[PDB]
Protein backbone atom coordinates (compact mmCIF):
# COMPACT_ATOMS: atom_id res chain seq x y z
CA UNK A 1 0.00 0.00 0.00
CA UNK A 2 3.03 2.37 0.66
CA UNK A 3 6.90 2.37 0.77
CA UNK A 4 7.16 0.14 3.90
CA UNK A 5 5.08 -2.59 2.22
CA UNK A 6 7.14 -2.04 -1.00
CA UNK A 7 10.46 -2.80 0.83
CA UNK A 8 8.86 -5.78 2.69
CA UNK A 9 7.52 -7.26 -0.62
CA UNK A 10 10.96 -6.86 -2.32
CA UNK A 11 12.55 -8.95 0.50
CA UNK A 12 9.77 -11.61 0.53
CA UNK A 13 9.79 -12.12 -3.28
CA UNK A 14 13.56 -12.88 -3.53
CA UNK A 15 14.96 -13.64 -0.01
CA UNK A 16 12.43 -16.12 1.61
CA UNK A 17 11.76 -19.85 1.39
CA UNK A 18 9.26 -22.07 3.23
CA UNK A 19 11.22 -24.22 5.74
CA UNK A 20 9.68 -27.38 7.31
CA UNK A 21 11.17 -29.20 10.32
CA UNK A 22 9.56 -31.81 12.65
CA UNK A 23 8.41 -28.79 14.76
CA UNK A 24 6.41 -27.09 11.89
CA UNK A 25 6.46 -24.83 8.78
CA UNK A 26 8.42 -21.53 9.15
CA UNK A 27 9.12 -18.42 7.08
CA UNK A 28 12.95 -18.61 6.50
CA UNK A 29 15.01 -15.54 5.48
CA UNK A 30 17.93 -16.15 3.08
CA UNK A 31 20.75 -13.60 3.81
CA UNK A 32 23.56 -14.42 1.25
CA UNK A 33 25.11 -17.40 -0.64
CA UNK A 34 23.34 -20.54 0.84
CA UNK A 35 23.06 -18.99 4.37
CA UNK A 36 19.60 -18.50 5.95
CA UNK A 37 18.10 -17.88 9.43
CA UNK A 38 15.22 -19.50 11.38
CA UNK A 39 14.09 -19.38 15.06
CA UNK A 40 16.13 -21.80 17.20
CA UNK A 41 12.88 -23.49 18.49
CA UNK A 42 12.43 -24.90 14.90
CA UNK A 43 15.07 -27.52 16.07
CA UNK A 44 16.89 -27.80 12.73
CA UNK A 45 18.49 -31.23 12.16
CA UNK A 46 20.67 -32.86 9.47
CA UNK A 47 17.79 -32.70 6.86
CA UNK A 48 15.21 -29.89 6.32
CA UNK A 49 12.44 -29.35 3.69
CA UNK A 50 12.91 -26.11 1.61
CA UNK A 51 9.83 -25.32 -0.57
CA UNK A 52 8.84 -29.04 -0.04
CA UNK A 53 12.25 -30.36 -1.34
CA UNK A 54 14.47 -32.60 0.85
CA UNK A 55 17.68 -30.56 1.55
CA UNK A 56 20.87 -31.49 3.49
CA UNK A 57 21.94 -29.06 6.23
CA UNK A 58 25.68 -28.37 5.77
CA UNK A 59 25.96 -26.40 9.08
CA UNK A 60 23.58 -25.10 11.79
CA UNK A 61 24.62 -22.79 14.66
CA UNK A 62 22.26 -21.68 17.48
CA UNK A 63 23.55 -18.20 18.38
CA UNK A 64 24.20 -17.11 22.01
CA UNK A 65 25.63 -13.81 23.32
CA UNK A 66 29.01 -13.54 25.07
CA UNK A 67 27.15 -14.03 28.42
CA UNK A 68 26.10 -17.53 27.00
CA UNK A 69 22.43 -16.27 26.83
CA UNK A 70 20.06 -17.58 24.06
CA UNK A 71 19.51 -15.18 21.10
CA UNK A 72 16.81 -17.48 19.44
CA UNK A 73 18.50 -17.22 16.00
CA UNK A 74 19.85 -20.31 14.23
CA UNK A 75 22.12 -19.69 11.14
CA UNK A 76 21.71 -22.52 8.62
CA UNK A 77 23.88 -23.27 5.57
CA UNK A 78 21.73 -25.25 3.03
CA UNK A 79 22.99 -27.77 0.39
CA UNK A 80 20.98 -25.87 -2.25
CA UNK A 81 21.86 -25.43 -5.96
CA UNK A 82 21.14 -21.66 -5.96
CA UNK A 83 22.39 -18.61 -3.97
CA UNK A 84 20.24 -15.94 -2.30
CA UNK A 85 20.55 -12.27 -3.33
CA UNK A 86 23.06 -10.74 -0.87
CA UNK A 87 21.01 -8.51 1.53
CA UNK A 88 23.66 -8.07 4.27
CA UNK A 89 23.90 -4.30 3.51
CA UNK A 90 20.23 -3.99 4.77
CA UNK A 91 21.19 -5.34 8.25
CA UNK A 92 21.64 -2.89 11.15
CA UNK A 93 25.07 -2.66 12.78
CA UNK A 94 23.80 -1.93 16.36
CA UNK A 95 20.85 -2.56 18.73
CA UNK A 96 18.16 0.08 18.19
CA UNK A 97 14.47 1.13 18.35
CA UNK A 98 12.50 1.67 15.08
CA UNK A 99 9.36 3.39 13.77
CA UNK A 100 6.73 2.02 11.34
CA UNK A 101 7.81 -1.65 10.91
CA UNK A 102 6.14 -4.42 8.81
CA UNK A 103 6.04 -8.13 9.75
CA UNK A 104 5.86 -10.32 6.59
CA UNK A 105 5.02 -14.10 6.55
CA UNK A 106 4.86 -16.66 3.73
CA UNK A 107 3.76 -20.26 4.55
CA UNK A 108 1.09 -22.78 3.34
CA UNK A 109 -1.21 -21.43 6.18
CA UNK A 110 -0.44 -17.67 5.65
CA UNK A 111 0.68 -16.86 2.03
CA UNK A 112 1.58 -13.25 1.04
CA UNK A 113 0.79 -11.94 4.59
CA UNK A 114 1.95 -8.41 5.58
CA UNK A 115 1.18 -6.76 9.01
CA UNK A 116 1.92 -3.08 9.82
CA UNK A 117 3.06 -3.49 13.48
CA UNK A 118 4.03 0.19 14.18
CA UNK A 119 6.68 1.21 16.72
CA UNK A 120 9.39 -1.37 17.62
CA UNK A 121 11.05 -1.13 21.12
CA UNK A 122 14.55 -2.45 21.98
CA UNK A 123 13.00 -4.59 24.79
CA UNK A 124 16.21 -6.54 25.61
CA UNK A 125 15.60 -9.41 28.06
CA UNK A 126 12.61 -11.77 27.63
CA UNK A 127 11.75 -15.06 29.34
CA UNK A 128 10.69 -16.72 26.06
CA UNK A 129 8.85 -20.03 26.66
CA UNK A 130 10.85 -20.39 29.94
CA UNK A 131 14.25 -19.62 28.23
CA UNK A 132 16.13 -16.38 29.18
CA UNK A 133 16.66 -14.57 25.82
CA UNK A 134 18.50 -11.32 24.91
CA UNK A 135 18.31 -8.73 22.02
CA UNK A 136 14.46 -8.95 21.80
CA UNK A 137 12.47 -6.34 19.80
CA UNK A 138 8.78 -5.80 20.84
CA UNK A 139 5.73 -4.55 18.87
CA UNK A 140 2.15 -4.06 20.11
CA UNK A 141 0.40 -6.46 17.71
CA UNK A 142 -1.43 -9.69 18.73
CA UNK A 143 0.64 -12.16 16.64
CA UNK A 144 -0.41 -15.87 16.43
CA UNK A 145 0.96 -19.39 15.88
CA UNK A 146 2.19 -19.64 12.25
CA UNK A 147 4.06 -16.26 12.23
CA UNK A 148 7.42 -17.50 13.69
CA UNK A 149 10.31 -16.78 11.30
CA UNK A 150 8.34 -13.81 9.89
CA UNK A 151 10.60 -11.00 8.64
CA UNK A 152 10.54 -7.60 10.42
CA UNK A 153 11.54 -4.65 8.14
CA UNK A 154 11.51 -0.88 7.99
CA UNK A 155 12.15 1.07 4.73
CA UNK A 156 15.74 0.12 3.83
CA UNK A 157 16.39 -2.23 6.83
CA UNK A 158 15.84 -5.94 7.72
CA UNK A 159 15.86 -5.75 11.54
CA UNK A 160 14.64 -9.10 12.99
CA UNK A 161 12.73 -12.42 12.75
CA UNK A 162 9.50 -13.06 14.74
CA UNK A 163 10.07 -15.62 17.61
CA UNK A 164 7.02 -15.30 19.96
CA UNK A 165 4.05 -13.46 21.46
CA UNK A 166 1.97 -13.07 24.68
CA UNK A 167 -1.47 -12.57 23.00
CA UNK A 168 -1.14 -8.69 23.00
CA UNK A 169 2.58 -8.14 22.09
CA UNK A 170 4.85 -9.80 19.50
CA UNK A 171 8.60 -10.36 19.89
CA UNK A 172 11.44 -10.63 17.35
CA UNK A 173 15.14 -11.61 17.62
CA UNK A 174 17.48 -8.85 16.30
CA UNK A 175 19.46 -9.43 13.12
CA UNK A 176 22.88 -7.70 13.23
CA UNK A 177 25.41 -7.33 10.38
CA UNK A 178 28.13 -8.90 12.66
CA UNK A 179 26.28 -12.28 12.65
CA UNK A 180 27.06 -12.76 8.87
CA UNK A 181 30.70 -11.65 8.39
CA UNK A 182 32.30 -14.54 6.38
Amino acid sequence: MGPGFDFAQAIMKKNTVIARTEKGEFTMLGVYDRVAVIPTHASVGEIIYINDVETRVLDACALRDLTDTNLEITIVKLDRNQKFRDIRHFLPRCEDDYNDAVLSVHTSKFPNMYIPVGQVTNYGFLNLGGTPTHRILMYNFPTRAGQCGGVVTTTGKVIGIHVGGNGAQGFAAMLLHSYFTD
